[PDB]
C-alpha cells in the first residue's frame, strides 16, 4: 500500500514517463518556507548530531550498522562497513555535519538509529542537478516496524531542503516507489574453497572441491602491465579520464577533481585505485572498494572480505582484459570474492570471466524527479 511512500515527491507504482520528461514533480520550492522545527521523536528517545571526524561518535555508528545493518536474503551474511570506510564514505567535500543524525534511547544513551546524507551533483538524462546522496539508514533490530525509518527520512529531507537542494538519489534492495533502474549483483570467486565452506557457493557430483579450486584459479600476471596503485600526481588525468567516460550514460555523478581526490585515492582496507600511465597520461583505471560481510552463526569464519567494483575505464586493452586485471588485483589484496552490479559495460564481461549471478538485485531510485526509466547498462553511478 504503501501509505509513507505515496505522500511523497516520487513516482506511483502505475507511473511511466517518456523519454521527453525529466524534471521534478514540484518545482519552484522555496528555501524560506521549510520547516524549522526537527520532526517529533516517540516519547524516549531524542535526535543526536553526529560527528563522524571523533573516533568515538564514528564507533557508536560503526556498531550500530554491525549490529543491525542489511543481511542478505537467508540471514547468513550482514553487512560489515568498517569505521575507516565510514569516515570516507561521509566526508567528502562539502559535506554536512548536520545530515549525519543519529537517534539515541534517552534512558541509556544508546545510539538506535541513523540517516546520512552527502551532496553531489547528479546527471540525469544530461540535466545536472546538485542532489543529497542518502545512505546506512538503520533502526535497531529491536525497534522495527515502529513507523521510526518515516520520521529519519523526513527530517533529513527537511534538513537538506534548508540548503536548498530538492532532489536525492538512494540504492536499495527493497522494491519501493519506483526505480528509475534495477540491476542485478554477480560474484566472481577468489577463495573457492573459503566460499564453499561459508555456503556462500555450492559444489556437486560434477564439480568436486580440487575441479572447483582448479575452474578458478587466475593467472598472477596483469593483461596491462604498469597498472600501479594512483597516487596524487594523478588525480588531474583520473579526473579527465573518469569525467570523459562518464558522460555516455543516463546516469551518473559530475565530479570535481576534489571529489576525484577523495573518492579515489588509496586507503588500505577501504578504496582500491589502479591506473597505467603512459607519456603522463592516464589511459586506464580500475577501482574497487573493500565491504566485508560478517558471517552469521559458521564455526570457522566470522568475515568473509569481498571487493565492490566502482569505477573502471578502458582505452588501450579491452574491458574484458581490464575487468580480469581487476579480478587479480583483488585477489592481490586478500579479497575472498569480487561483486559487481550489471551497470556500465560490466555485464558484457560477467560470463567469460566466470562471475555467477546472485540472488536479488538493487534498486537506483531519485526523490522528486520524474523520467523515463532505463535499463542498467546506462546506469553510470556506483553507490556505498
Ligand atoms: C530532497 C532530499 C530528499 C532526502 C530523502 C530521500 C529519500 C531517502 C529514503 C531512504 C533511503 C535509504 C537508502 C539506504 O540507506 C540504503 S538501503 C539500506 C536500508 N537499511 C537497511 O536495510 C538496514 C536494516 N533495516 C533497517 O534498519 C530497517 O528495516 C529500516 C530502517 C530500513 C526501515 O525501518 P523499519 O522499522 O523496517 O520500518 P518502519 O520504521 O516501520 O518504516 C516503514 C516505512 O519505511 C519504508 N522503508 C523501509 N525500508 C526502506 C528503505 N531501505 N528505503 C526507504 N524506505 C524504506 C517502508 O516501505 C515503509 O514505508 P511505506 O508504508 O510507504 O511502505
Ligand atoms: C552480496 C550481498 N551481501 N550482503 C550482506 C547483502 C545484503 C548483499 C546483497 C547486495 N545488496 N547490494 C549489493 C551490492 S553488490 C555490488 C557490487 C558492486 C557495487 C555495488 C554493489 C552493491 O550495492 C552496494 C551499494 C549500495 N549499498 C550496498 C553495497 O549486494
Ligand atoms: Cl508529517
Ligand atoms: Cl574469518
Ligand atoms: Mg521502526
Amino acid at each position: 500500500d504503501y501509505k509513507f511512500w505515496y505522500t511523497q515527491p516520487v513516482p506511483k507504482i502505475n507511473d511511466e514517463f517518456n523519454e521527453s520528461v525529466n524534471e521534478p514533480f514540484i518545482s519552484d520550492n522555496k528555501v524560506e518556507d521549510v520547516r524549522k522545527d526537527e520532526y517529533k521523536l516517540p516519547p524516549g528517545y531524542s535526535w543526536y548530531v553526529c560527528d563522524v571526524k571523533d573516533e568515538k561518535d564514528r564507533s557508536e555508528i560503526y556498531t550500530l550498522l554491525t549490529d543491525n545493518y542489511v543481511e542478505d536474503d537467508d540471514n547468513i551474511f550482514r553487512f560489515n562497513y568498517s569505521a575507516e570506510f565510514l569516515l570516507w564514505a561521509l566526508t567528502s567535500p562539502n559535506y554536512l555535519k548536520t545530515w549525519h543524525i543519529g537517534v539515541k534511547y534517552d534512558a541509556s544513551n544508546k545510539l538506535i538509529g541513523f540517516i546520512s546524507a552527502i551532496p553531489t551533483d547528479i546527471c540525469i538524462h544530461k540535466r545536472t542537478i546538485k542532489m543529497a546522496e542518502v545512505n546506512f539508514l538503520c533502526v535497531h533490530k529491536t525497534l522495527r516496524s515502529k513507523r521510526l525509518a518515516p520520521v529519519l527520512i523526513k527530517e533529513i529531507t527537511r534538513r537538506i531542503n534548508l540548503e536548498n537542494i530538492w532532489q536525492a538519489i538512494y540504492t536499495a534492495g527493497v522494491y519501493l516507489p519506483k526505480p528509475v533502474s534495477d540491476a542485478r549483483y554477480y560474484h566472481r570467486s577468489i577463495n573457492v574453497k573459503k566460499l564453499i565452506e561459508i555456503g556462500f557457493s555450492s559444489l556437486n557430483s560434477r564439480l568436486t572441491m580440487s575441479r572447483a579450486i582448479k575452474l578458478y584459479r587466475v593467472e598472477d600476471t596483469l593483461n596491462i602491465k604498469n597498472m600501479r596503485l594512483m597516487k596524487k600526481k594523478d588525480v588531474e588525468g583520473v579526473h579527465k579520464l573518469l569525467g570523459s567516460y562518464l558522460e555516455q550514460f543516463n546516469l551518473y555523478a559530475v565530479f570535481t577533481k576534489e571529489e576525484i581526490a577523495h573518492w579515489f585515492l588509496p586507503i588500505e582496507n577501504v578504496i582500491y585505485t589502479y591506473v597505467n600511465e603512459e607519456n603522463g597520461k592516464i589511459k586506464d583505471m580500475i577501482s574497487f572498494y573493500s565491504l566485508p560481510s560478517q558471517i552469521l552463526g559458521n564455526d570457522k569464519y566470522s568475515t568473509l572480505n569481498a571487493a565492490y567494483s566502482f569505477y573502471n575505464v578502458t582505452t588501450t586493452a579491452t574491458f574484458k582484459q581490464l575487468m580480469q586485471d581487476a579480478i587479480l588485483l583483488a585477489k592481490r589484496n586478500n579479497f575472498d570474492v569480487f561483486n559487481a552490479l550489471e551497470v556500465m559495460q560490466n555485464k558484457s564481461v560477467f560470463e567469460d570471466l566466470k562471475f555467477g549471478e546472485g540472488d536479488g538485485s538493487l534498486k537506483y531510485y531519485l526523490y522528486n524527479w520524474k523520467c523515463a526509466s532505463f535499463a542498467p547498462a546506462h546506469v553510470g553511478i556506483v553507490l556505498l
